[PDB]
């Protein structure tokens, strides 16, 4: 009698007694992405779908489901729903907001520090067993003093902003909209354009929303712009960054380094997509930091996130209206 | 022409050049440590040498060394160096001013963010070529809403307190003597006991300044109090932290991770002293983060401790009293 509630990956045991109370509870028990057609074969007979990042529904997704009523998407985006389609077919579709700003701003900080002081290096150094006291190597760059500019003033990059605040950087940014006069002052960011960002940074960190004007704005132009021995960090998304333009940029000595958590072989919304990371970068540990999307990987915000997923499916189901809830169905 | 300086470690080639306008100079090519053997073949007939942290200056080495007039050290302390036996042999000692706070500071927080959010197990996952997207792996810890105490409150302290100010944590410090109240406002750092600390704080980080080092104060005892499942950075000395004792708080989950630019193993003042780093450390990837010492190594800073150590062997070298001087030959 109950209804069922299918979740696409794995969620915290206590999120599913939590649901256990209302549905009866279809868990992927292993951490991995199951292939879409077991995802839809479980969905079939679903009243409710928790969606993470990995699924694509699609109006054929929502044909092979006519008892789904809410899709709780664990995400703040939704790129990868067709909203008037759940709209179509009756069901609610839901988002959790802001709660990835900080986790991602603060691994951001991290890949930069990891990055400019020769950490992964320094590590490897360490577990090789043959330390025996200081040495002139590894020498890296440091913060104080030097220009860090945000390209994109949203959420995530004013978390930045906030948290360089006291490490005693000049810090730029460039927005089409500027922040207010408290801001800029509280976290000593001065608004410039973009070329001229470029043009005066030692370290550069794209953080702009996903736009058509977006794709590949760090490109073989940009770089070009850029500092020679500057820094490059993404954690915003793999398409903001051209890698085959930053390969070069690398080797030519143009950018003394390259972080990211995120890569182009990601977007299962393009056409012109690579399908791994590229090796000229994987194979360039001296000069890179790399993380597997772990810009919210923590454990108390992952938890909070499917929460919040699970008391949308609940109040959906109930009858309610979803706290979250993007659409009308 | 005219009188020689023996290098024993790799300088920045606008050093060597500084010392060439007034010195014929022996420089090491190489990032290594050079033998004491051939530090002496090189010295025995060098007017000057500098100095660094491998270095050992006894009387021993000066008696090999008859026209060695100074000894100018790209260090801060002078633990190393025998400073009464310079004296009798007519050689003067110097050293140059502390450098170390910010990048120190720095460094640490990049220990903090790298150990917590799993940042070198997920860079391996990247580099195995098996990367296919987001999952829910390597969920770390995060910062804010958490407590970290840092246990001393110098220079170091100080400089962590301003960068950690931004990142909306629960600050909290212990130290005989207290910050200046505009100091605990400005960066929202609440004074407790030890005691007090080692219960509160999800993370914890010995700074304590070189006037107050104890042996082990984070110790068996220290990790008991501590919270379970809490983050140790030791980025101050090898001695203050005992590490067979963080071996087993990590094996028994008492401690969930410790990350460490310095070593026991690096004491070579102290006589219970270890030659290796603890294999169980070394071997446990999935729980430390560590770096070789790396607490100053960014250019600007070394460049700037190689420069005044130069200016020193400078000064000497032509009669005058150099300005770091620490005896009186």
């Amino acid at each position: 009698m109950k209804p069922k509630v299918v979740l696409t990956h794995w969620v915290h045991p206590e999120i599913i007694e939590l649901l256990s109370a209302s549905a009866d509870v279809i868990p992927n028990t292993t951490r991995e992405t199951l292939p879409r057609s077991e995802v839809i074969a479980r969905a079939k007979d679903a009243d409710a779908l928790m969606a993470f990042m990995p699924d694509s529904i699609d109006s054929a997704f929502l044909e092979e489901c006519p008892k789904l009523r809410v899709i709780g998407a664990a995400l703040k985006g939704y790129d990868n729903f067709d909203v008037n389609a759940c709209t179509r077919h009756g069901v609610w579709l839901t988002i959790v907001p802001d709660l990835l700003t900080i986790p991602t701003a603060e691994l951001t900080i991290g890949l930069l520090l990891g990055l400019t002081r020769h950490m992964l290096e320094g590590d490897r150094q360490i577990r090789s067993g043959h330390f025996q006291g200081w040495r002139p190597t590894l020498y890296g760059s440091g913060l104080t003093g030097k220009t860090l500019g945000i390209i994109g003033m949203g959420a995530v990059g004013r978390a930045i902003a906030q948290r360089l605040a006291g490490f005693e950087m000049n810090l730029l940014y460039c927005d089409p909209i500027p922040l207010n006069a408290e801001q800029e002052k509280a976290w000593h960011v001065q608004r410039v354009t973009l070329d001229e960002l470029l043009e005066k940074c030692d370290y550069v960190v794209p953080m702009v929303p996903m736009a058509a004007e977006t794709l590949h704005l760090i490109d073989a132009t940009a770089l070009a712009k850029m500092k020679t021995g500057s820094y490059l960090i993404n954690a915003c998304r793999g398409s903001v960054v051209d890698e085959n333009a930053v390969i070069a940029a690398l080797a030519s000595g143009k950018l003394a380094g390259y972080a990211a958590d995120v890569f182009e072989m990601e977007e299962w919304i393009r056409a012109d997509r690579p399908q791994a990371i590229p090796k000229a970068l994987l194979d360039n540990t001296a000069q890179t930091f790399f993380t597997p999307h772990l810009g919210s990987a923590v454990k108390e915000v992952r938890l909070e996130i499917e929460r919040q997923a699970a008391m949308n499916i609940i109040q959906a189901l109930a009858g309610e209206k979803p706290m979250g809830a993007i659409n009308q169905p």
